[PDB]
């Protein structure tokens, strides 16, 4: 029972359970539940004033482990602190029931389903899976989502944070189409991990991995870029597979031999070539996320939005 253990509270991120009006489901995951919710006074100062909110929970079958998961989650959030292009901490409820993590709400998906769903139906993409499509993005749009995701994770690396599975599916895009970087701060797991298991949305999280952290396990922000690199592939495939035709048993020869992916039908050499420098073989002669936020900066004032 959650009254059987002992859950931290900080009032300066306390909220009573009454203050939420919970709503249609946001998503699942291994032992999480995320829910959309109405918060009624998130803000002090603004006491009747909703704020649309996306509240994390633990399922049904959930053991101690997963609460001490998502705890640890939390703090670490706390910890970590703010910025614009992550998944924010807004609060959480510890008290007279089971706990409720008050995160950050982005309206518009993942980015692979954001990106999948404004599929221009041409010859240079494959096609649009939405039924409702929405307004073909610009080139200069699809550069900002690169330097966005790069700012957020620029700053994870300076709070000392290695993501492990970076990728288009682990960052949220708001109603105001900002990037944010989800699952951050999860909890490592201390087993070896499957290689050939999907996530619950069928993703295959190997194929974003570094060779050092595929071979040896080894996690790095330098594995961080390399999985960016992947990612910008992702952007300019306009959400697509990694490494289309290729079974996981392959991938890990082929990656050794260095091979890498082919670059997109619509992708500029420079950009194609900060992938190939993000996949480079030696962790050490990867970009940093501080030089990567600087040449995407440089590249969207120079990207044409026509
Ligand atoms: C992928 C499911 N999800 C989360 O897992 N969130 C989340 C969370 F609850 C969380 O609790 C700690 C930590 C996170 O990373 C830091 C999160 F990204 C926050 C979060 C915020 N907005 C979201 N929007 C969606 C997708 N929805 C689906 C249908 O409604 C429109 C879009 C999922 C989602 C969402």
């Amino acid at each position: 029972g959650v009254s059987e253990y002992e859950l931290p509270e900080d009032p300066r991120w306390e909220l009573p359970r009454d203050r939420l009006v919970l709503g249609k489901p946001l998503g699942e995951g291994c032992f999480g539940q995320v829910v959309l919710a109405e918060a009624i006074g998130l803000d002090k100062d603004k006491p009747n004033r909703v704020t649309k909110v996306a509240v994390k929970m633990l399922k049904s079958d959930a053991t101690e482990k997963d609460l001490s998961d998502l705890i640890s989650e939390m703090e670490m959030m706390k910890m970590i602190g703010k910025h614009k292009n992550i998944i924010n901490l807004l609060g959480a409820c510890t008290q007279d029931g089971p706990l409720y993590v008050i995160v950050e709400y982005a309206s518009k998906g993942n980015l692979r389903e954001y990106l999948q769903a404004r599929r221009p139906p041409g010859l240079e993409y494959s096609y649009n899976p939405s039924h409702n499509p929405e307004e073909q993005l610009s080139s200069k749009d699809l550069v900002s989502c690169a330097y966005q995701v790069a700012r957020g994770m620029e700053y994870l690396a300076s709070k000392k944070c290695i993501h492990r599975d970076l990728a288009a599916r682990n960052v949220l895009v708001t109603e105001d189409n900002v990037m944010k970087i989800a699952d951050f701060g999860l909890a490592r797991d201390i087993h070896h991990i499957d290689y050939y298991k999907k996530t619950t949305n069928g993703r295959l999280p190997v194929k974003w991995m570094a060779p050092e952290a595929l071979f040896d396990r080894i996690y790095t922000h330098q594995s961080d870029v390399w999985s960016f690199g992947v990612l910008l592939w992702e952007i300019f495939t306009l959400g697509g597979s990694p490494y289309p035709g290729v079974p996981v048993e392959e991938l890990f020869k082929l990656l050794k031999e260095g091979h890498r992916m082919d670059k997109p039908s619509n992708c500029t050499n420079e950009l194609y070539m900060m992938m190939r420098d993000c996949w480079h073989a030696v962790p050490s002669q990867r970009p940093t996320f501080k030089q990567l936020v600087e040449d995407l900066d440089r590249i969207v004032a120079l990207t044409s939005n026509q």
